[PDB]
């Protein structure tokens, strides 16, 4: 109930929403059907449109008009945005040259430069180039300010998850807006773009920018907008709020546009009908900038022009149907479209089998345009699992395609030519970022980055302390002239032991054997030097990784590699080695095929054992430093140390052996040497964070050897590849992966073929940021380089995507 018979007189677009059953006059009242009876009349004036004309100049004020051209309009803050242009001989902002804003140039009483966020729905990254001739205001923002070639959205590349990520710095799994629709099994409720359910705060986790601001005494404008408020009225409203008295005026403002997404769905991303919505958004930017310039705020405000996602060509005839795969299609519920999420139709049905649903969807047709996953098996880079609203079964849909349950779902609602939602690596889903203002740099291009990073920057722009989030604060300092943020390296929590030779061979009863007894003081002092760290500056190029949690571990030096060996998990946490461009690949000699050697630096009680592997019929083992890349037949024995061994399913060993035998050397040839850090990851509760020992769900049978859920590698080289990895004077170049440690290769449909046809494709799919590995391991990398820490933070957030140009 609303008693809608109150009034908006003097309250139009008020900033504090009032409580029921009193009626509302704020920019959301339309969405709630709760506006006062006279909201349209008072607050949504339209008379005479949105522009001053020569004959309105100096007119007598008429309060019915949408905006004003009377002499008093500037002091009242309600001129049409082109008033000064028409009536005072001023130039449009877009026609002025650009001039560096070295300091904020703000009116008296401004405590800080306001931040205006201009969000554009469906604004694909390549519109910046392709629509450039029709977007002069946007092009000026872009060339004069700071811009990236593109900005990476979060998965799914849908509207609500991305806008709320922009606002919180959090992955959708953490903020809870995990799709444009979602069902919460605990609420027994569905959230949709349509309806009132989305109004309940219980869906919305984290701490969005407006709350962060309010909590810290910085006033915020409303970020949501009712769809029926036209764009021109949104701009005028922001400009009027900017003319409020100092004590009442917000410091942060948000404009949102439904375009070009709305037309993109109907016409496809580059339909000839798309030129107009781009012109219209540009005109709106032009209104805002002219309005700012009128208010002498155009060299005071920081403006962020940002999109939520791109748009891909998608049509009804490219729909895969689940009824084509399953027999039991009526026992499931599917969230359809550019992703699939599958759950049972009924909790009461105990004969619903996720396992058999997956198997019936796996590699079933040779052209198949989607791939089923248990959510914990999805690439870790998507961070799309740790929420009860994300269904156990997920379908990753090929770009340009849809999935639907049954044909009747498509024809009983061709409508659309565009859609989005696909994997956030997909070129068509990339979106835009421009920052313009005194705090941003002048005429600067920055590399692409992820939208999860922006919250920290917007907090910096506003002098706020960010709430805990998924950005890496400092990784975007290079966007800013001032207000940076001074990041510092986390303190190491556990210092390593450096064990010497402490155990005799016969103390070990590991059930291991090696053919290693073949009998010199030239090469005996030499071997000793290597065990004490003589070659360590060759194989550990960026310092040892810091351990950021409490644990017991040892540093182990070898001729060819260094490792940090965990006495708790009985295997290395990291193993580091450098492979020059000139290095040779050799085989594992026949006599050494099953060789595992006790490590006389590490106690029997802190070692793995061969017997456990013998008895575990599912589980085999591999090595972290690859024997194939030994520097000499003699150094090769070090690779068979029990301290270099890790548990591996035979199916996974096919992947790992190809990476180690073929791909490392390829990368070293292509990149002029690489440094490799490899290790296990344990994430049994799929939260993206390192497991404690008591979270491990699987061990090598009858042992305390825990089984990794994943294996990582971080592969670093010189960005200037004319310099070798091991003697690089400048910036670095990195690629990394987090491969799932699976007992089958069901994920790869061509796995029956030679490794050269599928392994590298798998690794590419599981590309990762260094930062993702850091969360999953509690390690901190690149502790000792000659680069600035801000630069290292940018390097740790880099993702190598393997998309074409
Ligand atoms: C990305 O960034 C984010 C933000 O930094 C990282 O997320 C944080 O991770 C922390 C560790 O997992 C986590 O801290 C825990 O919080 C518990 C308190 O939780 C509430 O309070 C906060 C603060 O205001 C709030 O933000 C939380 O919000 C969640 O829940 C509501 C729903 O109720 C949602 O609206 C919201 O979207 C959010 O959901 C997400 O998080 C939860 C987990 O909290 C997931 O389950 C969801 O799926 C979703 O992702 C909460 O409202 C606190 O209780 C925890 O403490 C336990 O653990 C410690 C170990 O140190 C121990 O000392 C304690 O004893 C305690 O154990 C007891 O509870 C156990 C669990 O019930 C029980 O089994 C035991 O036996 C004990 O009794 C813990 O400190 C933090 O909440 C989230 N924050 C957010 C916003 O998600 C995220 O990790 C980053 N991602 C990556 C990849 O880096
Ligand atoms: C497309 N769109 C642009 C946009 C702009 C910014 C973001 C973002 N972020 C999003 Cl997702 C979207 C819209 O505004 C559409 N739209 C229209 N009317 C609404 C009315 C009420 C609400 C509620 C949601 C919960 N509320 C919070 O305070 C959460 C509880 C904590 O915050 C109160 C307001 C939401 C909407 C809404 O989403
Ligand atoms: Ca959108
Ligand atoms: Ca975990
Ligand atoms: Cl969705
Ligand atoms: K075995
Ligand atoms: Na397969
Ligand atoms: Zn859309």
């Amino acid at each position: 109930w609303t008693a809608t018979s109150g009034s908006c007189k003097g309250r139009c677009f008020e900033l504090q929403e009032v409580g029921p059953p009193d009626c509302r006059c704020d920019n959301l009242c339309k969405s709630y059907s709760s506006c006062c009876h006279d909201f349209d009349e008072l607050c949504l004036k339209t008379a005479r449109g949105w522009e001053c004309t020569k004959d309105r100049c100096g007119e007598v004020r008429n309060e019915e008009n949408a905006c004003h051209c009377s002499e008093d309009c500037l002091s009242r803050g309600d001129c049409c945005t082109n008033y000064q242009v028409v009536c005072k001989g001023e130039s449009h902002w877009v026609d002025d040259d650009c001039e560096e804003i070295k300091v904020p140039e703000c009116p008296a009483g401004f405590v800080r430069p306001p931040l205006i966020i201009f969000s554009v729905d469906g604004f694909r990254a390549s519109y910046m180039k392709k629509g450039s001739k029709v977007m002069p205001n946007i092009e000026k923002l872009r060339s004069c300010g700071t811009h990236a070639p593109y900005m990476r959205p979060v998965y799914p590349t849908k509207t609500f998850p991305n806008l709320y990520t922009l606002a919180t710095g959090l992955y959708p799994e953490s903020h809870g807006i995990v799709g444009n629709s979602m069902y919460d099994p605990v609420f027994d409720a569905s959230f949709h773009l349509r309806g009132r359910e989305k109004f309940n705060h219980r869906w919305w986790g984290g701490q969005p920018l407006w709350i962060t601001a309010t909590k810290q005494g910085v006033r915020a404008g409303t970020f949501f907008w009712s769809v029926s408020i036209p764009h021109e009225r949104r701009i005028l409203t922001i400009l009027q709020w900017l003319s409020l008295p100092d004590n009442e005026r917000p410091s942060v403002y948000a404009f949102y546009s439904e375009q070009p997404d709305f037309s993109g769905h109907k016409y496809g991303p580059f339909g000839p009908e798309m030129t107009n919505p781009l012109r219209e958004i540009d005109k709106t930017v032009g209104q805002l900038m002219d309005g700012l310039k009128q208010l002498r705020l155009h060299r005071c405000v920081n403006v962020i022009f940002v999109g939520d996602h791109g748009m891909e060509d998608v049509t009804c005839d490219r729909t895969e149907f689940l009824s084509n795969y399953l027999t039991n299609v009526d026992d499931i519920t599917l969230v359809p479209g550019t992703l699939g999420r599958i759950r049972a139709k009924s909790i009461n049905n105990s004969k619903y089998d996720p396992k058999t649903i997956i198997a019936a969807l796996t590699c079933k047709k040779p052209d198949q345009h989607f791939k089923p996953y248990m959510k914990q098996h999805l690439p870790k880079r998507l961070h799309y699992a740790n929420n009860r609203r994300i269904e156990d079964i997920h379908l990753l849909v090929d770009r340009r395609w849809h999935v639907a349950r049954k044909p009747l779902d498509v024809y009983k609602k061709c409508f659309f030519q565009g859609d989005h939602g696909f994997d956030n690596k997909v070129n068509s889903m990339q979106t835009v970022f421009v920052g313009y203002g005194p705090t941003f740099k002048y005429r600067t291009k920055v590399p692409p980055f992820e939208n999860i990073e922006l919250y920290n920057v917007m907090c910096d722009l506003l002098g706020l302390k960010p709430a805990p989030n998924n950005g890496t604060h400092g990784s975007l300092n290079h966007l800013l002239r001032t207000n940076t943020f001074r990041p510092t390296m986390p303190d190491e929590v556990s210092r390593p032991n450096y064990p010497g030779i402490m155990y005799l061979q016969s103390e070990f009863d590991l059930g291991c054997t090696c053919d290693d007894k073949v009998e010199n003081k030239l090469e005996e002092l030499n071997k000793r030097l290597h065990t004490k760290g003589s070659t360590k500056e060759r194989h550990l190029l960026y310092g040892r990784p810091a351990v950021l949690y409490r644990t017991s571990y040892d540093i182990l030096y070898h001729t060819d590699f260094e490792s940090g060996y965990s006495e708790i998990f009985l295997m290395p946490l990291w193993t580091s080695y450098t492979i020059s461009k000139q290095a040779e690949v050799s085989s594992i000699p026949e006599h050494l095929t099953n060789c595992v050697r006790p490590d006389v630096r590490v106690s029997p009680g802190f070692s793995q054992n061969c017997l456990a592997y013998k008895n575990d019929k599912q589980m085999s083992y591999g090595f972290l430093f690859p024997p194939y890349l030994s520097s000499s037949p003699e150094a090769k024995y070090d690779a068979f140390l029990v301290t270099n061994m890790v548990p591996m399913y035979p199916a996974f060993k096919r992947v790992w052996a190809y990476f180690q035998r073929v791909l490392v050397k390829k990368y070293a040839s292509e990149r002029n040497g690489v440094n490799v850090i490899s290790g296990p990851i344990f994430d049994y509760n799929y939260d993206g964070l390192r497991d404690t020992e008591d979270e491990i769900k699987q061990y090598v049978e009858g042992s305390s050897i825990p089984v990794p859920t994943h294996y990582y590698s971080i592969i670093t080289s010189c960005l200037d590849f004319t310099q070798p990895a091991d003697k690089c004077d400048g910036p670095l170049s990195v690629s990394s992966f987090i491969l799932p440690h699976r007992p089958d290769n069901d994920e790869s449909c061509n796995s029956s073929e030679d490794e050269s046809k599928w392994v590298e494709e798998l690794m590419k799919m599981h590309t990762a940021r260094v930062r993702d590995i850091e969360h999953l391991t509690g390690l901190d990398f690149y502790r000792k380089t000659s680069r600035s820490y801000s630069e290292i933070l940018t390097l740790k957030t880099y993702l190598h995507t393997y998309e074409s140009e």
